[PDB]
């Protein structure tokens, strides 16, 4: 199995959202992941694993799971706190058979505290820590940024960081430990720059009125003649200048870039410029310069974009595209993911594991 | 220094956005991070660092930087590709002094390809891979989800994963390597769930008309009588039933939860219910339930929320609050971050590092 985590053994207790995503990325980087599900997937996310079946509520399944866990470097579970405990698969039980295990617990609210037994989803976790409130236009209610911020950015990615950091600690202690990755916590650290900025006057709690939330005319999308969009990210003065040039606007005729009192006027002039031609026209004008202007591609258009083609950011699968592994490693590169295959018998994995 | 990465040595070449975020989290987790800037910060992101200065364009500075790098496990750089090369700090030159070094390159477009030399920001990177198009209400142009998706979720967090993955690899190969972390790639893996779902009809390219983007009435925010908001994430039927129960809506008088043709009617009925009382009302109603109904807190209110208090998700620093380290480790816990301190002498760090 190619990639830097070749040799790592992972047991994933089947769930939804951040747990399978973390398992996926360990698999993409070369780990040997075995997912235990209840008694061929069409779900590209279940790439790079073996799937086995056991009833964990039964003496036989629990015993088979414990044998797998005994041989594993990492366990991923994403149930409510207390669930693995009552199944016989809690950290203290696993430590009995394997004190080198990294026991990685992926929740929204965390292992403890007043909400920790309450159901939730991404939207809920980013609602409680200020994030959701900060997303969207000022004249509308907050819009969810899909489940990119709680489940993945602040969820699976922090579980991964915790797993891989604990493996580093294990090299000198000779032991594992439990990683408590809560989406409410990871997402907060993900947005740490905004928490920094609020202490210095560089971020307000006022929605849709900041440098990076669409409040700034030079950091936003604009609708083009064809009803399609471009994105403008020209924060630096020189990038801003290149953008005005591409639009054919004379800077002398415009308000200063950071005259906030005249931002409505600047936005209006930029709106009128972009509206005067179709997205593809601006994509060509701005293809090479430092103007920080890009066409806003829909998913179905991405695979035709030159920078996307040349770097092989995606590969074909199941009639559609899936992203290749990231990040990229110069010496122990990952390969193209292996599709979800047929279930295997669990005793065969146990056999293979030495 | 407390946490799982105690003992790791990181050199960060001072930059903006994802590179310092990555260095911060390594420091948070106990790493010994030394940031080289140009010749006391009030930026909380520069927590858990020693800051030194060197002119990398001068013979003397190049030499001091190489001596630091010779003692390090990790180098983080976020310049345009080619920049460290021309300075004499490129991967090949570092390898001559330290072939164990994990050389972590944090860019938007990646090391190679047609855009690799072009300026950009977060909004640009997520515009070319389908992400930005997917964010926002269907009747408005796309809205940037701050810089959480490109810079951090699909940026620093992939850099971190690659650093820690390559450290794992080194434990068996004895050697380091280069990590090419491109925000355009990392963000695409971040959103894999959507790429998977597109192939099975579980996600469409139509904006604002899916399960997780505000298209679904049970997965969205709602404005309350006070003009503040709740978030509803009640996907599963039993959570949805609990949400109806709290509102006191009779399900027999409503459209079925997943009759999409009647989602306008469902939304309007939910809108009228949540608008009838203030946000804090709904916190009382839904207490201890699985309704997936939470208050949408502004940043300035977060520190008063009981679940946030009880778990010490934040700590007080400088102006306001800053997020504590995440994720959390049972045996080698991180401690409260060290503030930015005065610049120190680079020869002093070398003496420290030997």
């Amino acid at each position: 199995m190619a990639g830097p985590l070749s040799g790592l053994r992972v047991v994933e207790l089947a769930g939804i959202g951040p747990g399978p995503h973390a398992a996926m990325i360990l698999g993409d980087l070369g780990a040997d992941v075995v997912r235990i599900d209840r008694p061929i997937s069409r779900d590209a996310m279940l790439r790079n694993r073996r799937i086995v079946t056991a009833d964990l509520k039964s003496d036989q399944g629990l015993e088979l799971a414990l044998k797998l866990i005994a041989k594993a470097d990492v366990l991923i579970e994403g149930y409510r706190p207390g669930v693995t405990e009552r199944l016989g698969l809690g950290p203290e039980e696993c430590a009995k058979v394997n004190d080198r295990l990294i026991y990685a617990r992926m929740t929204g609210w965390g292992q403890t505290g007043p909400r920790s037994q309450q159901a939730g989803h991404d939207i809920n976790y980013i609602s409680l820590n200020g994030i959701l409130h900060a997303i969207g236009r000022g004249d509308e209610r907050p819009v969810p940024p899909l489940n990119l911020v709680g489940a993945f950015g602040g969820g699976s990615m922090f579980l991964l960081v915790g797993i891989l950091a604990a493996l580093w600690e294990r090299q000198s202690s000779g032991k594992g430990q439990v990683v408590d990755a809560a989406m409410v916590d990871g997402s907060s650290v993900l947005i740490q720059m905004m928490w920094a900025m609020r202490a210095t006057g560089m971020w307000t709690d006022t929605r849709g009125a900041n440098m990076l939330d669409g409040g700034a005319p030079y950091y936003d999308t604009y609708e083009c003649a064809d009803g399609r969009y471009v994105a403008v990210g020209a924060i630096e003065p020189q990038f801003y200048a290149a953008m005005l040039a591409g639009l054919g606007l004379d800077a002398a005729e415009l308000p200063p870039q950071n005259d906030r009192a005249r931002w409505p006027e600047l936005r209006a002039l930029l709106t009128e410029a972009f509206a005067s031609h179709d997205r593809d026209h601006w994509g060509a004008v701005f293809a090479n310069s430092d103007a920080c202007v890009t066409p806003v591609l829909a998913f179905g258009e991405v695979h035709n974009e030159p920078h996307i083609i040349e770097r092989n950011t995606f590969y074909e699968a199941n009639g559609g595209w899936q992203p290749m592994p990231a990040p990229r490693f110069s010496r122990t590169a990952s390969s193209q993911p292996r599709p979800p295959a047929a279930t295997i018998d669990i005793e065969a994995v146990l056999t293979d594991w030495d």
